């Protein structure tokens, strides 16, 4: 219960969940999930946004261990819950097309609302799609997708962040100008576009370099991370905008970000009324 040792995970060796003690601290049984409602939504059947999940739960820590992670499912499915009631619908897509892993330790068992998202959802999640066939037939100048969704959890940390087709996708989005909305880890996926400026002067919230480096110490993961994705971003043009984290969001023209775990409700709040307002045209 407050025992702070790495919980072994019995499907894999030498791989571990958070530690009880960390998991009573960053994960509940709801999430705080409120005001998804819009009296007015989207109905013209056409506007869909594409999800780029993580298809990979065990990650690789500086000692030798593996994190047992994958996308955070509360920072997924409340953006989601919000563009769900706006009227959008979702493509769900991973970089080999094996399914979407979620840090099911942070799963809200007692959320009725996010546990019905995801029934709506699961065959997706899944056998999702894989992100090379959209990238072959589902983008381009008359794509019916209005923005890219990139779900945090520590998961995003793996593939995404220097995978030549996240980098094709990034490129289509800013040069169709689309909506790119992440949260908390979910922009180390922005490192795919290596060394294209495309993201200079542009500001975002992120989960903090510093405060990875210290969740370690209540067993939270079973190591430390092997690269800090906040240094890489700050390096390629990104203005990172927070030192800690409370679930804020920022808006920088189409660019949406949330800051850490905290912030699923507001960034589909943001998400959506943005959203919303364009829908004009």
């Amino acid at each position: 219960m407050n025992d702070k040792h790495p919980t072994p995970d019995p499907a894999e060796d030498n791989a571990f969940f958070p530690s009880a003690y960390s998991l009573s601290q960053f994960t509940a049984s709801k999430s705080d999930l409120s005001g998804a409602h819009y009296p007015t939504p989207y109905q013209g059947g056409r506007w869909k946004i594409l999800v780029v999940g993580a298809d990979e739960r065990y990650l690789m820590m500086d000692n030798g261990t593996f994190f047992s992670t994958g996308n955070h499912p509360v920072e997924t499915l409340l953006p989601m819950y919000h563009l769900d009631k706006a009227g959008f619908s979702f493509d769900i897509a991973t970089l080999s097309g094996n399914p979407v892993k979620f840090e099911w330790w942070a799963m809200p068992r007692e959320d009725q609302e996010v546990n019905g998202l995801y029934s709506k959802y699961q065959s997706s999640f899944r056998q999702p799609l894989k992100l090379s066939d959209v990238i072959e037939t589902a983008l381009g100048e008359d794509s019916d997708y209005i923005g890219v969704f990139i779900p945090g959890g520590h998961g995003a940390l793996m593939g995404l962040p220097d995978s030549q087709e996240v980098k094709a996708v990034l490129q289509w989005a800013m040069k169709q100008n689309k909506f790119i909305i992440s949260l908390c880890h979910g922009p180390a996926a922005f490192l795919a576009v290596g060394d294209d400026p495309l993201f200079a002067g542009y500001k975002i919230v992120a989960f903090p370099d510093e405060m990875d480096a210290q969740t370690p110490s209540i067993g939270y993961m079973p190591g430390h991370l092997t690269w800090k994705f906040g240094e890489q971003l700050q390096a390629i043009g990104f203005e990172l905008l927070n030192t800690g984290i409370s679930g804020q969001v920022f808006q920088d023209r189409k660019m949406l970000t949330g800051d850490s775990p905290l912030a699923g409700n507001a960034l589909g709040q943001l998400a959506a009324k943005a959203l919303l307002a364009e829908v004009e045209q």
